[PDB]
């Protein structure tokens, strides 16, 4: 049974604590996006069979059954269920997966599924009660790793210089810019009206202003080789990993209207793109930038394809270092990887990312008359995991 | 792409707070069930896909990815990944569901599918910042009742008396009771080695359910104090207990079970979910379990066996007779109310024992389904492989 991806909207990404989100609840801004894509679509919520939210952080902020509480807070209301999951980096696709997958089966017609993260109001509220294993501290401790500090370690393990991860940051930047110069986000990004918080450190006057997030505001367009070259290590003393070579902390939102192509035909929508397949694969915690190097071969072969075949790329720019090391190790073009840059430039919001990166690969497919494409991503933890789609022609 | 339930195991259920898993990490329960898995099944770690682990918790003893981190913990160790979910009551079930029909895409041949709840290390350790929605409270203040007040809302919208509760709570107890004497739980349940506290230390065996009482009553449950309301008729006796516990479940391809000489158990035939009122949560089944159905080509008179969680005699009375089902195909072999819900790993339990049981009564299709925190329904389908 064909599945189809009809439909894929996204908030603006905003920096994290200082930005535009900083006081808004990842709940409401999922539920942004389902509002938008009920509205685009004329989709009469009733026929919404499920409401799958992917996100890193399920506590606080995005405890209690994000993925229900974002179905109810919509359009969608208490009659369309809702769950969560956590495959940290990948949560977004892997909610698309399941989706596509559980439509699939006969059992579901239309799913709404993608992925929020507030790093604003999540990153520090962690519970720490009995949060490590000692055994496993002990057996793999790179599972506590920092992620900055697997990207430090993947760089010196697989020789990616500081120069090469600089000049793909810059590449990353640039492309973004001339991206949002073209407009190619206007359709996929939905504005939405905030209340956030500023604080003056001259003066020390704090305010509640009232704002709008409509486009990613993180990126930098000046940015320079040399500029890049000047930044201090993020993650080790002698290190090559900057904040400039780094994704950065942004707050956002990615949800993604999913039905079969028989439904889709009935309801007189137009498909954007199958969803043609799903991997993940492990690593090693400590290096889990390589991820994609294990999961990619894996979804290739089960669905016939050679790296050849695939049109473009959505890897994610978790670390230049990482994002190096998989471009190469898999032997992919850099004309079709990232054509439009990525996190590095507009940051990684964890649960979202995967989501984000479909709706655009789906987008940019159309737009160049192109076939298949892969969304692929490390995962915190020692994962990758691979998406692969195919956009309808006519 | 036909994807079969080859094996699924579990943990004893143990009191929480007071028995044998009160210090036991979920984590360590079911990477115990994931290695349990691997030994019976003589199966190599490298040829397993994914670990899916469901947890109405996600958080300090159940946080930082429980699902990675049970696959690196077993036999399965770093090259095998993982992931966690919560749909709260049907997580257990909805991380099998995941499992077939990933299996079924063609991109999977092999994934250890299921759940766990250390209730003794999360009821009370709630990550309370930014929690509650305001809008969300304002709108539908149901989304946070306790689930013992949805349970009392139950019994009183749909008139399921204290009387009603208390029969069907004595009939857990009593199938429970005969179907445990028999050995019924012996295969599914691996016995795991514990320290515990009793302020002293002691090694002790989880080999059983330790939460139930043979020796329950209609009088004795009649004595009992309401649990949720002063004016109430849910009680501790007639409400599911409190237990600690993990139950992981083995998927393949059939193709995949052939190569390995395995003996598939049953067909995964299809899952589907509903919404419902969060203050009659309940209800749910009444509403996922006919769109199953529906689905399938199949009416309640085609299912041999139902597997419907008894998170409170109320709604679990409620659902058996709105639904239309035959007691004598219902719970067969007892539930919750008996033996307790372990949110996350109850719809792996289902799953597990209801495959043996439709192979033990030689019948052909059964559904697991459940009640869920929020406002839903669960259903599963599964189907006897004849052999």
């Amino acid at each position: 049974r064909e599945v189809v991806i009809v439909d894929s909207v996204r908030t603006g990404l905003a920096k994290s604590f200082r930005g535009k989100f900083n006081l808004t609840r990842p709940d409401d801004m999922a539920a942004h996006c389902v509002d938008a894509l009920l509205a685009r679509n004329d989709l009469d919520p009733l026929l919404v069979d499920d409401c799958i939210v992917g996100a890193g952080s399920n506590e606080g902020a995005q405890g209690h059954n994000i993925g229900r509480n974002v179905a109810v807070l919509s359009g969608l209301g208490i009659q369309v269920p809702g769950m969560t999951l956590n495959r940290y980096c990948s949560s977004g696709l892997q909610a698309i997966a399941i989706a596509a997958n559980q439509i699939a089966s006969g059992c579901s017609e239309v799913i709404v599924a993608g992925g929020v993260e507030s790093i604003t109001l999540t990153l520090k509220s962690v519970n720490t009660d009995h949060l490590v294993n000692p055994l496993l501290q002990r057996e793999v401790p790179g599972i506590y790793y920092p992620m900055g500090q697997t990207a430090e370690i993947v760089a010196r393990r697989y020789g990616i210089t500081r120069e090469a991860q600089d000049a793909y940051a810059l590449q990353s930047q640039q492309r973004m810019a001339r991206a949002q110069a073209d407009g190619l986000f206007a359709d996929e990004i939905v504005p939405m009206t905030t209340r956030y918080a500023v604080e003056d450190k001259a003066s020390g006057e704090k305010q509640v202003l009232d704002g709008v997030v409509d486009r990613d505001d993180c990126n930098r367009p000046d940015t320079t080789l040399e500029g890049l070259a000047s930044l201090k290590p993020a993650f080790a003393e002698d290190g090559s990993v900057t904040a400039g070579n780094a994704s950065q902390l942004s707050d956002g939102a990615s949800m993604t209207l999913l039905m079969s192509l028989e439904k889709a035909l009935a309801l007189g929508l137009e498909p954007k793109a199958f969803f043609r397949g799903f991997t993940v694969a492990g690593c090693e915690p400590d290096e889990m930038g390589i991820g994609p190097v294990f999961s990619v071969p894996k979804l290739l072969k089960a669905k016939g394809l050679k790296i050849a075949d695939v049109d473009l790329w959505e890897l994610n720019e978790a670390f230049a270092s990482q994002c190096l090391y998989c471009r190469d190790r898999l032997e992919i073009d850099n004309e079709k990887y990232n054509v439009n840059g990525g996190s590095i430039a507009i940051g990684h919001p964890f649960g979202m990312t995967g989501s984000r990166q479909v709706g655009h690969l789906v987008r940019e497919l159309h737009r160049r008359n192109l076939r298949y494409g892969v969304v692929t991503m490390c995962v915190g933890g020692g994962m990758g995991a691979s998406g692969l789609f195919e956009a309808v022609r006519l």
